[PDB]
This record gives structure tokens, C-alpha cells and sequence, in this order.
């Protein structure tokens, strides 16, 4: 297997269709051994992940807690053992209140709020890597989840601000994580249609919103050179894993384009 | 004159060092008729604004207060007189707590710390926009300061991060500015050695970010084509100039780089 | 005027729809001097740019002949008068064969064909450059035209690879251009709809490639902000007289974009 | 294996430090069956190619070489046995006369040379698709060699632009590969030190190019966060082999950086 023999950590699974999820059954497929951490929801986080390939144990963790983020290489260190470290991490992990995307003006959305957003969206990518780079071995990889924020869009409004952010973060994280011989870097995924994207499709942030991002996954498939399917995140857990492996040793402070080919082409 | 009766607010001079300074300076030399906006220290302010060629209204802003951005363009119409609007606004404000820039670790700076740097360098960008749009004429332009950030180094660490967030507010208020037929725009500089950036060189957030930023600014004057003079505003207070003008009607959303040329060449 | 007292070499008229003639008229009309280069059809261009708001010398110049641009220098000395230089360069120029656009299959381009272009759209900004540049004042300015090609697109095909070839030769010519104090830019325009765009819309090159172009069109207006009006040459006029001024003295090797701020939004 | 049961193409072996020769050494440990292309010194490259882990066939291909690019596909296919079809290819050629780059100034070299090394190093990408696509399997990936010419560079020169003219026809090639599921990529590589490139610090092309070539190297492992070994080709291979496998499935028309992280950081 692809990744036989590694030790994972994967973040960001609350559903059957987190790509969380996804990156989590094909690493196991490919033979790692995780560790996952969920955020608020433990229980209904449990049952989900029940349905993985493998038995993985989960952990608590808040990354606006600071308490959660200071314990936290510890008690992974418990559940993998004593002597063993981490030779990846997964941050699949993105927030923004609704005041700061949607139909909600741009202008409407408060800093308490949009900082709630990049705090959990972007920030947090460093203190995750802050928490568990000393638990990392050589030849390590961190990989964060990222959505081509290099233009603006419809609707996506400050979430793109805040991934815009992560793609800073990361290069720096980079420079950190490049002393402990571990790489850094983002997989810029097409749009996938997790519950929580239907329900927007669906005009849960708006009925324009939707339409947008309806006409925006259109437009995507169509640019996309090999076509992009919204309802198949496997693609995205595969490139995610690639990143995890051993065969992009070179590539650090960048960001992987899981989208079809869509960036590359205007229609 | 290529501002001739044209009405700017500027915001951002602290110091005869500041940008600002030398925007409003070169600003009135063209003709145009300004307004100042000043943060915390107004009689300051206004003994350094003394110092321009004409005389300019000087009105209190802390971008982080609300009541003050709320009541902006009021207190800007009582200024020009009822009836007239801007033409431009220039925002030159920018921030970073001690803790996310220098040698402090990029690790270790407080989320509260960098919210309160992205709060004032890039979400207040969309704050201005938001109190002055409605009081700006179709054909006007809003200009911001920028630092390309498009690339990690040492030193800068989050204020970095902040840049690379203006950057994508900027691209969303070229969306709500073009409704009012206004272009939104960010000049990105090179390196200019302003009171604050001298007291870096000289240690102030560490020997070894001084040293790091001055082997930055030697380094820009020789990628330069043209060169690049870190003591001389007056080539980015143009550029803003040009940017304010009837010249680039077709520009927003976009970023201009005045910077000798530097970012264009890898050594 | 903005351009006023300035001596500046335009190429590239060959209708009055050409962008370069508007270029001219705007150039003209803000002070400057022209001297003009014209390629095979002379007494055409001649008859075209009597039009023009002033006289103007006209000079052949074929891009691909080795003695018109060895003589080049000395006949707009002899234009201007011994003693004289040019303070500006406009290089309006491009070609691609048939074979190299429209529906014609990408993989079914001659290089001979393609090689013809790149000659004429990319290699020639070079070429003019060293030609020119022993007569030119420090302070100068060259401008090439372009259109964005950082993503391909339908149709433009390998036009659009001669674009990608020179907005590399410009960063290379910048080098060369600081030598003399001058500086050399690009100005990457939306489409406008000169007699052969509107040929090609109307299905010279193929009916597909007429009917792609027509939804290129479409979304760039759409996706622009403040609009683009592809009947309107004149913000991309005036904006190569921003770059001939000396209002952005401190850009070099770079793309301003004057497209209504398309390239800045994905939808 | 990574690669096991892949029939793979790999062009541009010339000699054993050849990035071809790594490419193709990796991807037999990875169980990939190869079939080899060679230009001009057969006899050499075969002698070479005896030092790989497995016996590979090898083929004359001159890119320039109409009849040799007509006829590959069933030289190809005569090698792997009817009913096979090739699962990968790989680009490794590039050349630019000695005009075209080095100490020779920019501006004097002539458009023959260039010329000849836009055809072998960027048009002939396209010309091997063309010949290969209809002899891949879907899921297959073309990639080639790329050095990122984002930004100008000393001695480099004509180079670039070439390069600049390949990430350019990669994004056209994307969209015809699509059409038979198959995938075009390059991967841009830090500085390797080849044969000729050693030769070129020894001062094969100038004295002054040398040096810069040395400074550029020295640059890229102190910017790059995981350092950089311009004497090991592996990670390159690697990157190379990843994008080979079917773990990066939904990427195309892009460029993967194996250049460890350099790009990335400013200084
Ligand atoms: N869905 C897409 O179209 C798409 C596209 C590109 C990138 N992404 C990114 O992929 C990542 C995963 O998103 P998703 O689409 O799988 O949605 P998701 O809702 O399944 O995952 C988001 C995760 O963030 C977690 N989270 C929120 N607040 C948290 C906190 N305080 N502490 C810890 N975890 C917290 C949630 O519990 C959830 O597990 C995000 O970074 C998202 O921006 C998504
Ligand atoms: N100096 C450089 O090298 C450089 C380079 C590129 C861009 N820039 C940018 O140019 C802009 C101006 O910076 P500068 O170098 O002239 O330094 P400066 O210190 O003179 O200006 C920064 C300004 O921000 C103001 N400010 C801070 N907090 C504020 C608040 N709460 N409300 C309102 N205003 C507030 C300060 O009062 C000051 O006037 C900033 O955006 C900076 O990031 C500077
Ligand atoms: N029209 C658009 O939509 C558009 C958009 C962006 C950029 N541009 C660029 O603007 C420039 C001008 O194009 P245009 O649209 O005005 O079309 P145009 O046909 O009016 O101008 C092209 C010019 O190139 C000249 N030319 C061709 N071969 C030549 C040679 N051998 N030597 C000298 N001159 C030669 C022609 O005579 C003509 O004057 C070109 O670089 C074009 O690529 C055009
Ligand atoms: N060496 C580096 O620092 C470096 C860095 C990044 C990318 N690259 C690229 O990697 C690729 C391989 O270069 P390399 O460094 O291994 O050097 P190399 O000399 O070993 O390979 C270049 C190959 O191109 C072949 N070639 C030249 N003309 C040809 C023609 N007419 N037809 C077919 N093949 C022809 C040569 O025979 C040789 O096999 C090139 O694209 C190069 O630009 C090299
Ligand atoms: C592309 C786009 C446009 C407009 C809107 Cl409202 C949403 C989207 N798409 C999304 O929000 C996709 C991409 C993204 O970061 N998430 C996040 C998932 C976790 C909660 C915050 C949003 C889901
Ligand atoms: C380029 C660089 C590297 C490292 C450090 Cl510590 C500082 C700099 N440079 C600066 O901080 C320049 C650029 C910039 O945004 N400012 C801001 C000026 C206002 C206060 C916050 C910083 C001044
Ligand atoms: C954007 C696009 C797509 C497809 C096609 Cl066929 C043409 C265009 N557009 C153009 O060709 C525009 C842009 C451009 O470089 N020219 C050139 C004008 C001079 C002759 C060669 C083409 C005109
Ligand atoms: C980075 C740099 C700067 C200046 C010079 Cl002279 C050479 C280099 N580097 C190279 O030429 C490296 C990168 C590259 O495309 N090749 C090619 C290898 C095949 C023959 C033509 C050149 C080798």
C-alpha cells in the first residue's frame, strides 16, 4: 500500500461526506494507521467513523481551544505509543459564520465573525502544525484543504479571504516544518458536494447563493480538461494521499491542484 | 494638474516618513483638494500635516472603532460641502502587533494578536470602502498599500499573512465598487524605510530580523531593473497618483507594482 | 497634456480600428510627437493616419526584416532630427497563421506557421527594443500589447502560447531597458473588437471558433466589474499613455491589465 | 510498485545524469515496463541505457524530424506488441543554441536559433502528443520537464522564454489529452547538475554566466525549506513517477514544483 507502515493524523470528519472522511478510508485502504480528531459532536463523530475500513482512535480537539491544542501531542502520543511519532497530518477543517458568505452583503459581515472564520480556517493550520511538529518524524508530510481563492466569487465572499490566508500560513508553516525535515502543503480541491453545499445549493444562505454556486459547479466541469465530478471526492482523497507518500519528496510550501485542471483553463 | 479638482480622502500619515505623507503631498502638487484622516495622536497629525503644500481637513478615524466608521462620510460632507462627493480614497493603514512579526516566533503569535493586525491591515480596507462608496463619484478610485506576499520571508510572518488577505478583499470590493462605477485597486511597494522600518533594521524586533530585512532591501535594489531607492517615496506616491487619475479606467481588482521592477526577476 | 513634449514611435496601424491607432489619437491628443512604423501597405496606412489628430511621419518597418530594423534607428533620428530621442515605444504588433488559431486542431499547426508568429508577436517586442533603446531617454518607456494567457482558452490557440512567449521576453527586455533608464511593460487588454475580431466572430476561422469567442466575449463584460465595452478602445488607449507618462516610474518587466478587471474574478 | 504494469514512454537520455535516465531508473523499480527514445547518438544512448535495472527498447526520435514523429506511434506499438497501448510519457529534451543563452547578450541572438529551440524544447511537447495520444490508454498522463520562468534570470535568457512558450502549449495539450482521458502535466524541477550544466559553471557559455548559474544554485537551497541537491536527481524522478501513477487523478494542464519549495520563499 501506498502508505504502509505510516502513522496519520486526520482532522475534520463530522459526516459520511467530509472529505475528511474520504482521505481517512483511502489512507487505510493504502495501509496507514490513523488517529482522527473531531470537533464538539464525539458521539455522532464515533458512529461515523465506524464505518471506516479500519479501527482508528479519536480524539477531542477544538482548534480555538487552547487547552485542546496543548494536550493534544500528548494524548496522540498515548494512543499511538510511547516512542512512535506521526509521519503525517491531515487539517481538513473550515468555519466561516453565515454573516460572511452567502447573500449576506460582503460589506454587512462584523470582524467578530470573519475572524471567527479565518481563526478556524487559517490560523488554526499553524497551530495544528505548532502542536504536532514535534511529534512528527523526518520525512513527514502536513497537507491542508484549500479552494482556489486567487480570484473572487460569488457568494464564497470572506471564506475566500480566509483561504487566501491559508495559503500564506502554509508557506510559512513550511519554513518551520522544513527543520524538522517534514513538508508542507495544500490540496486545492474542486467543488464537492458535502451535505452542507446542498443545503446551500439548496438556498440554505440564500436563493441567489445557490444559484451561483449551481452555475459556478457548471462552469467547472465544463473548464475542467478530464471533467470534474462534485460527487466523487475520491480523486481528492487520492491526491491528498500522494502528498502523504514518499513520491513528492521536493514539493513544500505549495499548493496541489485536485480540480480537474479547471485553474488552467478560462473556458 | 493630472488630480485637478478632484477630491481624496487620505488616510495613514503619522509621520513626515509615513507613505501617506508623500501621497498627499504629491496629490495636492496635481491638484487635487484632500481630506486627511488620522488615528489616536490628531495634534501630531495635524503639526505634520502642516507641512503639506495646501491645507486639508483633518478628521479622527481608528478603523477599529465602529461609531467612528459609521459616522465617516457625514463628517467627510461637512468637510467638502454638502453636495460634493470624492473622487478617490486612499487607504494606507497597516498594523501588526509586536508578537507576529520579527524574531517572536511565527509559532507563538497569539490568535487575539494577529486578528488585531488583519482587523487593521485587510478587513478595514472593506470597512472604508464600505463607509465612503456611498459618498463617491461614478469614474472615482479607491487605492490600498500593499507588500507582495505572494512569496513567504523572514521577518514579516503574519503582517504577511494580512497582505495576502487585502489582497482578496480587494477583489471583492472591485465587485461592490464597480456598482457605483468606482475602481479598487492596491499598489504593492517595495521596501521604504520609514521611521519604523529603520528602527527594525536597527533591532528594535530583534537583531536578526534587522539583519534579514536589510539583506531584503539590498537584495530588491539589485533585482531591480531599474533599481529601487528605499529613501524615496515619491515613485509609489506617483503610482497611487496615477492610479487616483482618469488614466487607468479600465484597472480594478488588481494590484500595481511599484517596486522597481523587483518582483519580475529572480536574481 | 499628460504625454506633453514627449517624442514616442507607435507600430502597429494597419485600420482605424487597429488598437494602435487609437493608441496614437489619445497620445496626440495629450501632447505627444509621434513618429509611426507601418508594415507592407503604406499608402493604406498613409491614408489611415491622415485621419490622426495631428502629422506624423510614417516608417516602414516589416518586424521579420533584418535591414528594416538595422536602419530603423537612423531614419527616426533623421524623422525627429539629429540630436533628438524618442522618450517612447509603442509596440502594437501580432500574427498568427491561420493554421494557428480558429478551428484549425491545435496538433495540425506547421512549426514553420507557428514559428512565423512567435517571430512577429513575441521575438519583434526584442527586437524592436535593441533597435530603439540607443535612442531613447533615460526616463523612457517601451509598451507592448497583450492578452492574457495564463489559462488557455478556445480558439486563440497558438496565439495564445506567443502571448506566454512574450510577457517572458518583456521581463528579459526590462532588464535590458534599465540599462538605458527605461523602463518596458505590457498592457494586457480585454478583446476588442477590431475588423479581424469581428471577421473571426462572424466565422472566417471556423464557426465554432466564431461562436467561443462570442461566449469569451460575454463573460468578460459579466465577469468585469466596472463592464468592458469590446467596441471601446480607448480605456486601453489611455492606459498605454499611463505607461508612457511618468506617472508609473517605478514599474518594469510587468502586465498592467486594462480589462475591466475580468482577470480578477472567476465568475 | 508504484507503477506496476505501466508501459511507460521516456524520451531524453543522453547521457547516465540525464533527468531522463533517473525517471526511467525510478520507474523500473516501480515495475514500469519502458520503452526508450533517443536522439541522434544511438549507439551512445544505447550503451547508457544498459545500466538500467531492466531491458527497455529503444527508438530514434529527432522532434524535428517529420517523418521520425509519423512514424513513432507504430514503431511504438511494434515494441509493446499489437493490442498494447502506452499508459505514460515522458518529455526530457530541451536545447537552445549557445546564442540563446549564457553571456551572449539577449538581443543578439538571432531568430533562427531561437527559433530552433522554441521547436525542440516547447512546440515538440505538442508534436509527441500528437503522435502518442492515439496509442494511450485512458487514465494514462503525458509530463514533461519544465524550470519555472515566472520570473527573469541571468544567462538563462532565450531559455525561459522557452519555457515560458511549454507551460503554455502544456495547458493547450491538457485539453486535446482530455479527449482520450489522459492527463498533461510538467514538473518543474530545481537546478540539476548535469553534464552540461556543469560545464556551463565551468564557463562553457562565459565566465559571467558561470557565476551566476552558481549564485542562482546557491540561492535555491538556502530559500528552499527543505533544502536543495542539485546532485540528486531522485526526488525529481519521484515527482515525476507520482504524476506517472494514479494518485494524482485530477491534474491536469498544471505544473507540480519538485524544486523543494524554493519557489515559494523570497529569500
Ligand atoms: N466542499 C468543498 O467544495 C471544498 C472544496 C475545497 C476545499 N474544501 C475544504 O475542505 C475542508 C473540509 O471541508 P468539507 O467540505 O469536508 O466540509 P466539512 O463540514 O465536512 O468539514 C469541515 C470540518 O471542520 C470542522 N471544524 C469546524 N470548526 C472546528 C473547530 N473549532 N475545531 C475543529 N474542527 C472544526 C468541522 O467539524 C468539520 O469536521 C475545509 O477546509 C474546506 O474549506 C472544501
Ligand atoms: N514601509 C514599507 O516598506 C511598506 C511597503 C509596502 C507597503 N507598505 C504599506 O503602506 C501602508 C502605510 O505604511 P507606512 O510604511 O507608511 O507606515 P506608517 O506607520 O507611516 O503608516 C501606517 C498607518 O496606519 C495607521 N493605523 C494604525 N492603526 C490604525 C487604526 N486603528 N486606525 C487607523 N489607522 C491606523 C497609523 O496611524 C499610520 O498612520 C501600510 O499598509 C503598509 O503595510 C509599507
Ligand atoms: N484585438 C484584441 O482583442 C486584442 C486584445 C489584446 C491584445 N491585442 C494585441 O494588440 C496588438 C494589436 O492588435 P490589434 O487587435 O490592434 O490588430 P491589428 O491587426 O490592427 O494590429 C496588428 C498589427 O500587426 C502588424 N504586423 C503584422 N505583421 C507585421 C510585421 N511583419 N511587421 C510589422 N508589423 C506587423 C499589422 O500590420 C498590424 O498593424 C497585437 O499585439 C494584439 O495581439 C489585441
Ligand atoms: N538540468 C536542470 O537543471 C533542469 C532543470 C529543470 C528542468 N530541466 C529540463 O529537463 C529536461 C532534460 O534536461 P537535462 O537537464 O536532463 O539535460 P539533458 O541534456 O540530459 O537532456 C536533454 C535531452 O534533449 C534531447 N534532445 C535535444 N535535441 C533533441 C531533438 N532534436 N530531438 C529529441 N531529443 C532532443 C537530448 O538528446 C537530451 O537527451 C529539459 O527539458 C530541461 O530543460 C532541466
Ligand atoms: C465555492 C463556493 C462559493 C460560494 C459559497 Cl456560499 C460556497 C462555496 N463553496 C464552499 O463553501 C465549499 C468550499 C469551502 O471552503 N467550504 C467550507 C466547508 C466548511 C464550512 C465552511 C465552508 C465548502
Ligand atoms: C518586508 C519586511 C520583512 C520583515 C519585517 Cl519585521 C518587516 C518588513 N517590512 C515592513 O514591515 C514594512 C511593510 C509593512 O507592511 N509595513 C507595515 C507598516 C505599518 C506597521 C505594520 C507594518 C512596513
Ligand atoms: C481571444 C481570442 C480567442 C480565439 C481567437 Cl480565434 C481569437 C481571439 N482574439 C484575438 O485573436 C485578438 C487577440 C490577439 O492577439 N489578436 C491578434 C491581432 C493581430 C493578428 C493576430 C491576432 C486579436
Ligand atoms: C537556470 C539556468 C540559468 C542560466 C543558464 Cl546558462 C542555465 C541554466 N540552467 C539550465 O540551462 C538547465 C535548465 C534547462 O532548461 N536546461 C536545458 C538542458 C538541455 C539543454 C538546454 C538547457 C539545463
Amino acid at each position: 500500500g501506498l502508505l504502509d507502515g505510516k502513522r496519520i493524523l486526520v482532522s475534520g470528519i463530522i459526516t459520511d461526506s467530509s472529505i475528511a472522511f474520504h482521505i481517512a478510508r483511502v489512507a487505510q485502504e493504502q495501509g496507514a494507521q490513523l488517529v482522527l480528531t473531531g470537533f464538539d459532536r464525539l458521539r455522532l463523530i464515533q458512529r461515523i467513523t465506524d464505518r471506516l475500513p479500519a479501527k482508528a482512535p479519536l480524539l477531542e480537539l477544538d482548534v480555538q481551544n487552547e487547552e485542546h491544542l496543548a494536550s493534544l501531542a500528548g494524548r496522540v502520543t498515548e494512543a499511538i505509543g510511547a516512542g512512535n511519532k506521526l509521519d503525517g497530518v491531515v487539517h481538513s477543517i473550515g468555519f466561516m459564520p453565515q454573516t460572511g458568505m452567502g447573500i449576506n452583503p460582503f460589506f454587512d459581515a462584523p470582524y467578530a465573525d470573519v475572524s471567527k472564520g479565518i481563526h478556524i480556517s487559517a490560523y488554526s493550520y499553524a497551530s495544528m502544525a505548532k502542536a504536532l511538529l514535534p511529534i512528527m518524524n523526518p520525512g513527514g508530510s502536513i497537507v491542508g484543504m484549500d479552494f482556489d481563492p486567487s480570484r473572487a466569487m460569488p457568494a464564497y465572499n470572506w471564506m475566500t479571504v480566509a483561504k487566501s490566508a491559508l495559503e500564506s500560513v502554509n508557506r510559512f508553516v513550511a519554513r518551520e516544518a522544513g527543520k524538522y525535515g517534514v513538508r508542507s502543503n495544500l490540496v486545492a480541491a474542486g467543488p464537492i458536494r458535502t451535505l452542507a453545499m446542498s443545503a446551500i445549493v439548496g438556498g440554505a444562505l440564500g436563493e441567489e447563493a445557490g444559484a451561483q454556486i449551481q452555475l459556478l459547479e457548471e462552469g467547472w466541469d465544463q473548464r475542467a480538461p478530464i471533467g470534474w465530478n462534485m460527487k466523487d471526492a475520491t480523486p481528492v482523497a487520492k491526491t491528498v494521499c500522494a502528498l502523504l507518500s514518499d513520491w513528492l519528496p521536493a514539493t513544500t510550501g505549495d499548493i496541489i491542484y485536485a480540480d480537474g485542471g479547471a485553474h488552467t483553463q478560462l473556458l
